[PDB]
Order: structure tokens, then sequence, then C-alpha cells
């Protein structure tokens, strides 16, 4: 395939045009007074979004040279989103600033690689200053404030996130889902709920709600399928001798045993119910073992130390205070396992979490830990249509990510003032040569961009706002929603440190390497 | 397919246009003050590179006559890269110089073949002079300096390469890999690590880290799969009699033996663990034998002198001071084999290396030698994004190749001064006729190109720099980064001899044959 | 498919245009001062060639009428290459001369068929004169001179070819192969080497080089596969009784016999090795029989007079002074067969060569004869890249073909003087009518073309050179490389007679028939 080659200023200008287009599209969404972007979808209704990475990923250019800069800015935004989950618009604007200022300074005598070295040095100094300015989060009010700021000033979302974190802990499992009503809802799931229904309608004993409900029930855990009458009769005899209900959690129940169970339930009133084992693969075994420790029972059919159903004993069965089974899910609430064994299992899970990490494995381990310790939380997002619901879920996810980041690390001032307060740290550096000085100056000029963008979206002159902020005391910043100068921490305009440093590092890392190019090679368009 | 034919000057001009385009694209990247090239990729983000062969391979031209010269220059760069692994930009610029000067001298009375003969004679003389000027490498400081120069002035890369060579030897196994952090890392792997995990989680005996760890363990090596209980029981009896752990490295472990192992481990505390054999094919047998000599044991199930598991004896088992097995890899650290047998095995491996050579076979033999003698080194390259990591891995690989070349042979001056100092050797030649004189003069003029290119990329007049260098003493050269005239060896601006001679030889060999053409035949473009 | 028809002068002019284009392209490569042609390849790097037939085969024209002449000239060149393997450029230029002069003489009253008859008569007379002027080759110096002239003045190629012919004979087997070094190499393979390696690594007994080496070994030749232990044990018993090594050359060795062999070799030190039979099909049987006569043994498993392995006797085994077996090839060096039987086998092979001839059969018979009599020679061609190596192999192959032709027949003067010295023979002919006189004059004018072309490529006026040559004594010719008038035979500027007569005959035969056309029919181009 034939190719086209460009040198120097023309190539730099075309790439800067692409970068400027993508960054201009992204920048309109930043701050409390930003606006939304509508993106055409090929299979239905368009998206309406206020999210930087979503807007960035949706733009592809016809010209081959502009698309290079567009793709690099997309890489910046995607890396920021993957690492922190928030702060992608800030990263995009910082990257454009660095790229433009770098391109403006290239000449015959310049050495772009040394300029890149100076840029990296300055960014390291800035990150050190940011880490020195951070403070830890200690109160639920700070959690609510962070969530409110991340959700674009919505107090209800912050309140619901704070309540969820209070109920399931600051490191618990919280998920976001679509709602079917006009309003948002918070649902707390306690105990062990594994989403498996009763095998046969004949086991129902509660008319209102169509539920099978038992109290003080024996639990029979079977790793392998139950088929024969010989393997099932002893458990029924044990249960009937003591006059207690029995819940059989097993891989499956076959025709003969199921027929015996239904016949006894119908003609004797025997209190029994059967359910499938949850999870597939080794996860099924892990869940069954977790239930075994939780209820104080044993697992039958294990490959190691195989325990036979034929000689089941009364002490091999778990005990649960309440069992609720319905068509879609089942729940055992109050097990009777030994606390020490449960704590040992929790310790084993949290140690396994630290050994090898993957999204699937981490998700499963966290779910197991939550089911065994504290429970899970579900936030249901409401709205009148799919477009509104998706738009609001974007903000809810941003708020959750920001709150987790602010729990892992501290908080700094919001509104772009945190980066403004790091400018004095760059005045202490002594560059080795002229190119590193150029890089340091590039970073020093770039550090003002976020506050100016926020002020510009608000309809005021950003440069005057930044000048007045820099002339005030360290605790004072600009409230763009109210349009005033206030004490940022007292008003709750705060940001996570991790998001800020991640955005700065990614933007600098990509833009400084972009500004070192001299030749660009592209493919000639096909017919 | 119809074809087009061109004669003489027009064809030469078109081919020279193609050569000039490709060489101009490549030349911008040369020296401490060179710049990068951005190459569009059809499946994602573009590449940013400062590597000559990568840039050369990426250019294809629409015109059929320019593409011929482009392909020839690509051949030059690819041959230089395959032979030395470094110095491709120098080869490209030398090839362009030779081609242009050769085309300028063709006339009615000229004989291009004799000009080629003279060019080859001059190149042979120059290589002889280079070999006379070389000096061996003796100190780690020279290794660090060579690595630093090859990595574009990065001192950390040179230091890490020097440390790796000190730890595993100047001819050990060093590999380059992607990192997941901001900084580069050096990892030394000792003993015998073959990347096979424990078969069953039941064998774990260490909670923190999820590891199976033993001290003073017996090792049972099985070439063939272990299935039956009779073949496995005797080894367990031998191990239990002496109260020692047992690690079974075998092709595989089947249901019955695995059940026995897990049952005994769980209900008795028997200290056992089992793992797969590493490598596939004859490599598996070779690895098993290597472990056998290393630990002083024997291999069961060999086709020749078959040794049966049923009559295993205490002296047929290896002994290892430490065994560490986890989900992904296993390691035996301190074997108890006889030193003489290990030395004999090493000698056999190094003799096999000299008989027949292939990339796969050489890689496997080197890995076996390293595992048995000294260990391996891994350099993990860090960065904020994939583009930066790839760009830096390019330089790390260049530095490794240059250091290996400089260990095989000596070193000469850098900055292009080595070829400048060979010009006086061409003044001693007596050509047989006029055409060979023309070729000698072509080479004499070409010998100045690298230094001029390095000076030009630095923003100064290259001809004056070369003139001042040639008027100075033999030890003085031009430092382009500082912009001074210095003692090259004291500053550490040095090059490998092999890279220089390889680049010169390849460039001359291809360009001199290019400059002998009179007719060019191409295919007419299709619709 | 519709067709276009042209008559007379227009068609002749278009065909002559095509002929002239192809011949002009080919002619630039002729003589010591010819130049090369670059041909585009669709799958990689272009070819650089100085070979007439390669250039001719690469040209196809868009116009349907020019392509006819181009294809006819291609036929001339291909026939010359297939018959003699050299002299294709001379044939091309002669064909163009004949075609142009024939077209110039066609008029209303002319009879082209009689002109063709006269051309053939003149060519027959010229060939008779050439055969009268030839002299046989007697000394190795003449061989070296012929090879040097054919290789475009390269003395090293001529020397290496002469050395190879001295070592393996003037009619031995010599092959040309790619080298992996900068310089050419000559390798002589003696004895019987059939390129089959040892079956099992266990048979190796020499560490340095990984070889299995034996002296004074028995040879067991088996036509059919060896599977059972009964068929193999008797040979081992016979070998062990006399304390001698044993090499088993067989179709294959199966599991049981191979296990016995490896076990005995490992636990007893029994000196044995086994190898596959070389060649496939009846060639395998022929090779096995050849080895049988060579070593004085017998072949087991033949369909006729089947001889059983179970009753093998000591006198049925061959004896070889030295056996060398490695991973890739095996060699038996000094057999002990009866000389009379070997001579009878050689006589049978050389008689079979004369009965039926094909390239495959002739190649196999020659290889068998060489392995049994004198050995083979391999010339490895060196270079820095594939293009140079291919370009040089072209010349090496030309030199080999020319030397073989000059050994079959005599030699004449080079530089085109041989055809110049045949002009006086055409002055003795008496034509029957005017058309035959026209043909004789056409040939007489054509006989000067090669010398004029050689002089023209050298940058001088060819007509004056030819005039001065024709005015000198018979032994004087023009040295174009030096640019002088010399004694051709003393300087070594000589040609094979066969090449000259073949080129003349083919060129005349095709061109004279081309010049008889009046109507041309072609197909109308498609869309
Ligand atoms: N009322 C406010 N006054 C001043 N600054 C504010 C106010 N509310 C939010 N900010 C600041 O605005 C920025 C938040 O902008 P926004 O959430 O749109 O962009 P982002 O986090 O960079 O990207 P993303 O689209 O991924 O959320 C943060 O600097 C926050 O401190
Ligand atoms: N500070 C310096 N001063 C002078 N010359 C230098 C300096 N640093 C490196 N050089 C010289 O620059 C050349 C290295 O250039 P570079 O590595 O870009 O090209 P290359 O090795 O020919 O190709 P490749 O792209 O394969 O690495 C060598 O001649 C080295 O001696
Ligand atoms: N030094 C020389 N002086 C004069 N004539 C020479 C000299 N060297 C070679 N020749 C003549 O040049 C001709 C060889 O040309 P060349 O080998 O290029 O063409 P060809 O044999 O017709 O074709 P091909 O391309 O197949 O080899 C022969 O006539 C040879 O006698
Ligand atoms: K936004
Ligand atoms: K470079
Ligand atoms: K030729
Ligand atoms: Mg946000
Ligand atoms: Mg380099
Ligand atoms: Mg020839």
């Amino acid at each position: 395939a034939a190719k086209d080659v460009k040198f120097g200023a023309d190539a730099r200008a075309l790439m800067l045009q692409g970068v400027d287009l993508l960054a201009d599209a992204v920048a309109v969404t930043m701050g409390p007074k930003g606006r939304t972007v509508i993106i055409e979808q090929s299979w239905g209704s368009p998206k309406v979004t206020k999210d930087g990475v979503t807007v960035a990923k949706s733009i592809d250019l016809k010209d081959k040279y502009k698309n290079i800069g567009a793709k690099l800015i997309q890489d910046v935004a995607n890396n920021t989103n993957e690492e922190a989950g928030d702060g992608t618009t800030t990263a995009t604007v910082l990257a454009r600033s660095i790229a433009k200022e770098g391109f403006e300074k290239i000449s015959k005598g310049a050495n772009p690689v040394e300029i890149r070295r100076g840029v990296m040095l300055a960014v390291d100094a800035v990150i050190a200053e940011l880490k020195k300015q951070s403070k830890p989060v200690t109160t639920p009010e700070e959690i609510a404030q962070v969530a409110t700021i991340s959700a674009n000033g919505d107090k209800e979302i912050g309140n619901i996130i704070s309540d969820a974190m209070k109920k399931v802990g600051r490191k618990g499992v919280i998920t976001v889902k679509d709602g079917k009503t006009l309003n948002d809802e918070l649902e707390i799931i306690e105990g062990m709920k594994f989403d498996r229904g009763y095998i046969s309608p004949y086991f129902i004993n509660t008319s209102k709600g169509q539920k099978c409900e038992f109290q003080d029930a024996y639990v029979l855990l079977s790793e392998k399928k139950i088929s024969s009458i010989q393997s099932i009769v002893p458990a029924l005899e044990i249960a009937n001798a003591h006059r207690k209900p029995l819940v059989i959690i097993a891989e499956d129940v076959d025709g003969e045993a199921l027929s015996t169970l239904v016949l006894n339930r119908l003609k004797v009133g025997l209190q029994v119910v059967a359910v499938k084992a949850p999870g597939f693969g080794d996860n099924r075994k892990n869940q069954l073992k977790d239930m075994a420790i939780a209820t104080g029972g044993a697992v039958f059919g294990e490959e190691g130390l195989t325990l036979n159903l034929e000689d089941v004993q009364p002490h091999d069965l778990g005990k649960v205070g309440e069992v609720i089974v319905t068509k879609d899910d089942a729940m055992l609430l109050k097990g009777k396992g030994d606390k020490a064994q449960i704590e040992k299992r929790i310790q084993e899970i949290i140690e396994q979490l630290d050994v090898t990490t993957s999204e699937y494995e981490k998700e499963k381990l966290n779910e197991r830990l939550a089911k065994l310790s504290d429970g899970v939380a579900v936030l249901k997002v409401g709205g009148t249509s799919d477009v509104e619901v998706n738009e609001k879920k974007d903000r809810v996810t941003d708020a959750l990510n920001a709150t987790r980041a602010a729990v892992e690390e501290g908080i700094v001032l919001g509104g772009g003032c945190a980066l403004l307060r790091c400018i004095p740290a760059l005045d202490s550096l002594t560059p080795a040569n002229e190119d590193q000085k150029i890089g340091i100056e590039i970073i020093k000029r770039t550090l003002k961009i976020p506050a100016m963008t926020i002020a510009k979206n608000a309809g005021v002159e950003g440069s005057l706002i930044v000048e007045k902020i820099m002339q005030s005391s360290s605790e004072v910043g600009y409230d763009a929603m109210a349009g005033d100068f206030v004490n940022m921490v007292e008003k709750g305009i705060i940001d996570p440190t991790k998001v800020v440093r991640t955005a700065l590092l990614d933007a600098a890392g990509v833009a400084s390497l972009l500004t070192t190019a001299e030749v660009v090679v592209t493919e000639i368009p096909k017919e």
C-alpha cells in the first residue's frame, strides 16, 4: 500500500488541528455549568452525555493527519478513565495545552527530547507538592460532599451513596442498576442470597407471595447430584426424627428423589424444599463450602475426603434460623456456624485477594467476602426514558468511582485550585539547560488551564478569576455555580488527590512525546 | 501483464528520487539531537519511533520507479538490523551517499563495474583499518558507557544493563518485557524455574501467599504419566519412612494416584505436592534429565534403560533444600547433585550449541544452560501508556544488542570519528585504472557523512565540524550534546566495531550494485 | 472474439518496433563493459541481472502487434539458453539484424521464401567454416580462461571452476549453491554421502561434534523394514562374536529392534548404529545395491532371490574402514568390495545412461556414478545480500555451462572475431537466383554485428574497430577491456564453438521465417 510522508510544520499543524477539534468538543462539558453532547447511534436513539471519555471515543476524522492527534487524545482520556474512573475532561484539556505549547516552541536549535525531560521533571515536582497538600477523609459528611461534587451538584445521589457506604462499609460491594420508577432507590441485601429458585411448585407453603418459608431448618449441602432414593432417605429420616424442616442445596435433584420429596411433602406435610447449587465451576464448590462454614454443616460428595450421603449424621447438617425460597431466588439468613471458622474463611479470602488479581477473580472474591461478612448494596436509577436513565447512571458511576478514590487516598481543593497552588513549587527548580527550562515553563503555564476552563464555561473571564484566586489566601477559591469567592473546604468543593495526579501524569506523558515528532507517515486513502 | 521500460538518466533520476525520499525520512532520527517519526497503524494508535529500520520498512511509494530505490534501501537497513541489531540509520545515510555519488559519475566512457570493484577494494581497506584501531572491553564502566550511548544518553538504562550483566554474566540470558509501573525494574531468577503450578489446591500449606513450601524434600522425576496406585505407593512409603516431604514432577497425575495423594495429605498431614513436567516434546525429556542431574536423582519411564516406579529405591530420588510451588510456577532451589555430573552436562550443552544452530534450538539450549549454571535476568520497562513503553523498549533492545556486540569485539570512537580516522588509509591505495580510482574517491567522500549528519541534526554547520575534527589529534572528537570538542574515550562516547563495519559493508555492497544499472523494467499499474 | 487484421508494411513496422524495443533492452548487457538491468518483482526486492534470456523473458508489450515480435525474440533467446546455456545476447542481436535487413528488402517482385532458403544456405556454410576453425581443449589453463571469460572477467571464479574440474574430473558432478559468508568456497564430497542421520541420540559416542564414529565396521543392508527381535538378533550376535561395530542401513527400524539396540548400546557398550535407507522408490533399491557392491555385502529382503535376515552369515556383511554418522547425514568412506564388481556396476550405469534420457533420470544416474567413482563438488557463492548473491550465481552458472560446452567441443576466438573470420567463406557461394543472393548478402552483413555491439558498449566506434580487425592477420583481434589490438589466443579471449553455432542457427532460423509474413491477425483488446 502506497504511503504519504510529511515533514515538520505542515504535519504538526494538521495534527494540532485534529487535537484542537477533539478537545474543543470535549471541553464544553466541564464544570457545574457545562453542557451535554448528543451522539448519533446506528441502531436506535442517540446518546446524551456529559462524560469526557465517552465523547472522545466517539470522534473519528476523515483526514489522516488530524486523526493521529485525535487518537492520541483518545488514548490519554482512556488511560485516565481506566486508572481513576474520573477526571477525563481535565486530562483532555491539559493534554491539548501541553501539545500546543510544545509545538509553539520547536525551532532549529531546540531539542524536543530535553524539553520532554524538563516536562517530566516538573510534573514529578507537582505530584510531590500535591501529595504534600492532601488530607485524609474521616467523616461521612466528606463522603457525601465528594459524591455530590462528582455527580454534578446532585445532593440526593451523594446522600444515597453515603448511606450505602454507611450500611455496607466504605469498602463494601455497591452496584448500579436501572430502575423502573421515577425515583432512585437503595436496596441492601443481607445474608447469603444466591439467586436460585425452588425446583417444584409443590414445596410452597405460603400463599401470599408464593414463597416457601421455614424457621430453624436443617441444611443439607451436596456437591454432587442426588439421584437415588438410598442417598436421600437417611436425611429425611434424620429431619423427621427431630421434627424440623429441611432445605437441600445440591447440584441437582433427579426423578426418583424428587418424586419421593414431593410425595412426602404432599401426603405427610413433611417440611422439605430443594434448590440448585449456585455458581458454575470451582465457584460452585467455593460457594457450597462458604455455606457449609456459615451454617456449621458439611459438604457431601467432595473429591477429597469424600463423605457419603448414605451415612449422614445429625451433626453433619447446617442450622439456619430463617429460610426464604421463591421462584427466582433463595436466602438463608441466620446460620449457626462457629465464629472462628467464619473468621478464618474471611481471612483466607482476603489473603487470596492479594496473591493474583483479575477482574473476574476479584469480582468473585469480593462477592464471596461480602456475602459472608456484611452484605451488598444496589442503587436503582429512575427516569422517564432510557436516555435520561443512561445519562444519570453515567454521573452515578462517576460519583462512586470518585468516592472510592477519595477513600483510598486524601482530598484536595476543587475547582482547579489544587493545581494553581502547586505553581510556587516549580519556582524552586533549577534546570540543567535551556530545553529543560522550556519544559518547566510549559508545565507552569499549563497548570492554570482547568480553572480557566471552568470559569469560561460559566460565562465569565477566566484569566481574571485565576489572577484573583492566586492573589488570595490558600484556603480561598472560586465557586462557579454561585459565582463567588469562598472557602472551598467549608463549602464542600473538594476533589480526590488520585484523580488529579492521574490526569496530570497521563496528559503530560502522552503530550510531551507527541511534541517530539518531525516526520509523519500515513496511508493513501483507498477508492 | 504489459510492462514499461526506461533507459539511462530518466530511470536513474526516478530511482534516486525514491532513495532520497526514504533516506531523508530516516535521517532525522540520527544522533543525540535527533527527532522521532510517527507512523499510522491501521488497527489502533500510531507508533512513535526513533529507529531507522522501523521507519524504513514503513514507506512504500506509488511510483513504480522510486519504489525500486526505496526497496533497495530497505534491504540495506534490514540486513544491517539482522546482522548487528544496531546502526541502521548510519547504513541508510551511507547507502544514499554512495548511490548519489555513483550516479553522478556515470558517463559514456565510464565502466560502472570497475567502479564497483574499486568501491569494494576501498571498503576492504577501511575495514582493515577499523580492525587495527579497535580495543577490547575490560571494565564494567565501558559496558555502562556503551549501553548509555546506545540508549540515546539514558544513564539509568545503561546502569541497569550493566548490573544485569554483572549478576548473570556478560554472556547470560537477559530478556526485555513490559512493566506495569512508572519505573524500570531488574529481576534476577535463580535456580530452576519452569513455570508449572500445583495440580490441586489441597497441597497448599502456607496461608500467606497461597504457597506450598518445603525444606529438604525428595524429588521424584517421572518421564511418563502416573496413573495407577501401585506405581505411586512405593514412593510415598519411602518418603514417609524417612519423614521427609516429596515433590513429584511428572508428565501428569491421574485420578487414582491424585485421590490417594490428596486423601493422605488431608487426613494424615503427609507432606506431598505434584506438578506437571515443563516443556513439550524432546525438550520435556531434556528438562527432566537436567533436573535429575541437578538434584542427584533418576528419571523413571525412559525408553532406554527403562526404570520402573514399582521398585523405586531411596537413592533414586533427588534432594532439594527448598521447594516453592504456587498456582503459576514452581522452583527447586538447592539441589544435591554431584558437581562433576553437572559440569559434564554443561559441557555437553555448550558443545551441542556449536554443532547445529537455529533460533529455536539456540534459545532452548541457552535457557537450559542458564537454568543449570547462573540464572536469567528480566528488564521490565515502565511508562504511563503503551506508546511510551514501546518507544522505550526500542532503545532498551538497541542498548542490549550494542552491548553484546561490544563484548564480542572491541570498541572504537563514537560520533562518526572512527570512519573519519580511516580516510588516511585510502591515500595509500594505488588503483589499477581510472574507474577504480573513481570508486576509491566515492568511498573517500562517503566516509564523512555520519559525522556531518550528527552535526546537522544538532543545528550547526557539519562541514566545519568535520574540518576541525580532521585537524585535531586522533583522540579528539565533537560532543554534539554538549556542543564541544572533547576527548571521546574519557567522556564515554564510544561505539562497537562490529556495528560500524557491518553498516559500512552492507551499505557499500548494495549501493555499488545499484549504481551499475542502465535499463529498468516495471509493471504498468492496474485499474 | 472479434479480431483485427493488418497487411504488409504497417504490420511489419509494428512488429519491427517490438523487436527493436526488446533487442535494445537486451543489448546493453553485452561484453566486458556491459551494464545491468533492474527488473521489478511483485513479491519483494527487484532483480539485478546481466543475462540476456532473463531480460528477454521479462518484457511484455501492450500493443498486440509489437508483442508478436517480442515473443519471437523471446523464443530465440529461450531456445539458445536451453541448448547451450550461454550466448543468448548474441542470438538476440543476430536475430534483430536478420529481421531488420529482411524487412528492408521485401518488395512487389521479391520472393521471401527464396530469401529464407538463401539465408539457410549461407548459415550452413558459416557453420561448416566454424567447425573447420575450431581446435580442441587440452590444458587446464584453457579451462580457466574459458571460465574467466564466461564469468565477465572474474579470475577467482575461473580458478575455482578449474580446481573443481581437476578434483572431480572434467565430466564430474558440480553444483552451485548459496553461501553464508562473504567469499566463495569449493567443497569436495568423497565416498558415499546420502544425507540420512542417526535414528536415536543414544548411539552417539563422540562428544565433540555430536557424532557416531566407527572404524572397521560391518555394514548390514536391509531392503525392507526391520521390526522383530529375531530378524535383528543374529546380526548383533555375529558382530559381537568378532568384536566389531555394526552399522545397519535399512528402510526403517521399529520399536522392538530399536529398543534392543539402544538397551545393548547403553548397558553393554555394544558398538551399533542404525540409519534410514536413502532415496525413495526404485532409487532406494539402486542405492542399496550400490552400497552392497561398494562394501562387498549383500542386500536382504529383495523380491528376487529373497535373502532372510534370520540366517545372516558373516560373509553377507559389508566392511567399511570408516563410518561417520551425524544428525543430518551419514558417510561410509572406505568399502572393501571387489574392484571388478564395482567396475561392472559403473559400466552398467554408463550404459543405462545411453539408452533413455530424462532430466530426472540423467541426474540420478550421474549422481550414482559420481558417488561410486569420483565424488561431487559444490561451489558456494558469497555476498552481503540476496541480490548480489543471485547476480553472481548467474555468472557462475554461465561459466559452468560454457566450460562444459568447451570440453565437449573445441574453442574459437572471442570478441566476435570468429564470425568475422567466416565472411570470406560466403564469397565462394554461387546463388541459384536473385532472392538467394539477397539472403546470402543479409547473412554477410549480419556477421559483423557482435563485434560492433561489443565495441559500442565500450564507448568507441564499432565500424572502425571491425574494419581494422578485418585488415589484420587471422590471429589478431580487439581487446575491449584494455582497448587494444592483441593476439586473442595468447590473452585468453576465447569462446566455445558450440555456443557460437547454436546462437547463429537459432537466430537465423527464427528471423528468416519472421521476415516472410504478409498478414497479421490479432485479438481486439477487452474491457
Ligand atoms: N461548584 C463548583 N465550583 C467550582 N468548581 C467546581 C464546582 N463543581 C465542580 N467543580 C470542579 O469541576 C471539575 C469537575 O468537572 P467534570 O466532572 O465535568 O470533569 P472531569 O471530572 O475532569 O471529567 P468527567 O467527564 O470524567 O467527569 C472538578 O475540578 C471539580 O472540582
Ligand atoms: N553525545 C554524542 N555526541 C556525539 N556523537 C554521539 C553522541 N551520542 C551518540 N553519538 C553517535 O550517534 C550515533 C548513534 O545514532 P543512532 O543510534 O540514532 O543511529 P544508528 O545507531 O545508526 O541507528 P538506530 O536507529 O538503529 O539506532 C553513533 O555514531 C554514536 O556514536
Ligand atoms: N575482454 C574482452 N574483449 C573482447 N571480447 C570479449 C571480452 N570478454 C568477453 N568478450 C566477448 O563478449 C561476448 C560475451 O558477452 P556476454 O557474455 O555478455 O553475452 P552472451 O554470452 O551472448 O550472453 P549471456 O547474457 O547469456 O552471457 C563473447 O563474444 C566474448 O568473446
Ligand atoms: K464532563
Ligand atoms: K535513529
Ligand atoms: K549479457
Ligand atoms: Mg466528573
Ligand atoms: Mg542506535
Ligand atoms: Mg556469457
